[PDB]
């Protein structure tokens, strides 16, 4: 209800301290530190958000101005399946996110747990990533790392890629050949990365990893992509695709952008349409912590 007013406005709105009930830390980590927190008051009132908070000192300096990009990168980022900067406040040494809650942890926990993902979850996960990426790419933003520990899972399955990563236009392993020649970091990048990604779904295993960053690079640059045999003609064309070392020939690189995403065989059953609104029914449905899924029942 919140989302349809926020999707004719841009950016966060102004807060402070005492609109918030501070419920639990849910994380720490080099970014910061994340809160479970509830708005008090207004349109929102009772609602459950994620409180990044990030120290002052942290950020960089630029023409003698301390910047604040972790929040003006979030502007006009508004997508269904990347996390919403809902307010935006500053303390004289804090800098405070407040972003969606999501109760599904991450696509990392659920690959290791799981080990592989089927070529069904993988499809659904991509579709929704690929539209993801594309709203990023519209506005000049790129994904640094996009790695399973970046994609948060909501209640019902659906994704949500978190701003960690983002970029205006790191892990060696995610990193496409122009990347790793210092060419910069482009949209055509991203594609490389959501082939990574893909592999490492599918497989339980990165597609280019040496001994050492040395023959993790060389590979990156000159390897030869080890194909999967138990994985499909479509699943191995769009990997091929994706792992084209010219930027220009990669799938997602052409003129018309995420369009070639679109319209590769791997996803042939997708309703993109239906997908962007959460019409598709994910086909995994996580644990929460809510009592609903933890309590046992004999009725
Ligand atoms: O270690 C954690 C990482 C992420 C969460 C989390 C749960 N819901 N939403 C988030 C979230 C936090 C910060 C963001 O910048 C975006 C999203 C919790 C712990």
């Amino acid at each position: 209800e919140i989302a349809i007013t926020h999707h004719v406005k841009e950016g966060h709105e102004k807060a402070d301290p005492s609109q918030f009930e501070l419920l639990k830390v849910l994380g720490q980590g080099s970014f910061g530190k994340v809160f479970l927190v509830k708005k008090i008051s207004g349109s929102d009132a009772r609602q459950l958000y994620a409180m990044k908070v990030l120290k002052k000192a942290t950020l960089k300096v630029r023409d003698r101005v301390r910047t604040k990009m972790e929040r003006d990168i979030l502007v006009e980022v508004n997508h269904p399946f990347i996390v919403k900067l809902h307010y935006a406040f500053q303390t004289e040494g804090k800098l405070y996110l407040i972003l969606d809650f999501l109760r599904g942890g991450d696509l990392f926990t659920r690959l290791s747990k799981e080990v592989m993902f089927t070529e069904e979850d993988v499809k659904f996960y991509l579709a929704e990533l690929a539209l993801a990426l594309d709203h990023l790419h519209s506005l000049g933003i790129i994904y640094r790392d996009l790695k399973p520990e970046n994609i948060l899972l909501d209640e019902e399955g659906h994704i949500k890629l978190t701003d960690f990563g983002l970029s205006k236009e790191g892990t060696v392993e995610y990193m496409a050949p122009e990347v790793v020649n210092r060419r910069g970091h482009t949209q055509s990048a991203d594609w490389w990365s959501f082939g990574v990604l893909m592999f490492e779904m599918l497989t339980g295993t990165l597609p280019f990893q040496g001994k050492d960053r040395k023959e993790t690079m060389t590979m990156i640059l000159k390897a030869k992509l080890g194909m999967p045999q138990f994985l499909s003609p479509e699943a191995q064309s769009l990997l091929r695709m994706l792992f084209k070392r010219n930027p220009a020939n990669r799938l997602g690189a052409g003129p018309d952008g995420v369009e070639e995403i679109k319209r590769h065989s791997f996803f042939s059953t997708i309703d993109w349409n239906k997908l962007y609104r959460r019409e598709i029914h994910p086909p995994f449905k996580p644990a929460t912590g809510r009592p609903e899924d933890t309590f046992y029942f004999d009725p």
